């Protein structure tokens, strides 16, 4: 009936994941979630400690194995896929290539209802940002949050084509806190740029995250009805409000086809 809908998530990781929590969120609204983890900062240590994964995203479009052979399960039983491992580009595909990264968006759209993509990274990530059908920008009360976000956009804009933006403000200490991060972005954007800024709100400061955070666990999982657990939920009904890709259901298509070409 619908189409998948696919969501990249940019920044927020004080450690808060917005991408876990809303994948969680999502799940407990009744939708079929999965994650795709394309933080490319994130993989380039990890080269260096032995951590990645034995297989990934990379391996399926080259034929190695299957989508489900490199799926592994994070908190809650989210299910994810690893996605920060690419080499190739995904504009230079062979045949072959690009069948393996049809037959992995096939596979990962079987059942789904959306996509969560969590990226780090100013490529091979950026395709997936592209790709998807709303990016959410996640921002805070750190000094360099606003103008990091700013150089995104910018980047998104002058480079990928992009124009409108979803924005979070993360573990804001105030509804007021939130609402001038979204004022600066917007005044900035609005003189520099052609593009369209929503705001979805505030996941409001919470001793709970930390609290969550210590026990290796997602506060969405751990402490479903603390402040900002109820406000990932919240911003997961927003989500599942906003439209959908302009295509019937299929098998994730429309997305690979972005990822190639556009």
């Amino acid at each position: 009936m619908h189409p998948v809908q696919v969501i990249a998530v940019t920044g927020g990781k004080g450690k808060t994941n917005v991408s876990v929590n809303l994948a969680l969120a999502l799940a407990d609204l009744g939708r079929r979630v999965m994650l795709l983890d394309a933080d490319l900062g994130l993989a380039n240590v990890d080269v260096l400690l032995g951590l990645t994964p034995k297989r990934t995203l990379a391996d399926v479009i080259e034929g190695r194995c299957e989508l489900r052979d490199v799926l592994l399960l994070g908190p809650g039983g989210v299910r994810i896929v690893p996605a920060a491992s690419g080499t190739q580009s995904m504009v230079h595909l062979s045949p072959m290539q690009h069948a393996g990264l049809i037959q992995a968006f096939s596979d990962i759209s079987d059942n789904l209802d959306v996509l969560v993509v969590d990226t780090a990274a100013g490529d091979s990530v950026v395709s997936f940002v592209r790709a998807a059908q709303e990016v959410l920008l996640v921002v805070c009360d750190e000094p360099t949050s606003i103008t990091d976000a700013y150089a995104l956009i910018k980047l998104l804009n002058r480079d990928h084509g992009m124009t409108r933006f979803r924005v979070l403000a993360n573990m804001a200490h105030s509804p007021q806190e939130g609402r001038n991060l979204f004022a600066k972005l917007t005044k900035v954007t609005d003189r520099f740029l052609d593009v369209a800024l929503q705001y979805v709100g505030v996941i409001p400061y919470d001793e709970s995250v930390r609290k969550a955070v210590q026990k290796q666990r997602a506060v969405y999982e751990a402490f479903p009805r603390s402040k900002a657990s109820l406000a990932f939920k919240a911003v997961a009904q927003k989500v599942d409000s906003w439209p959908l890709p302009a295509n019937p259901r299929g098998h994730l298509e429309f997305f690979v086809e972005r990822l190639v070409q556009h």
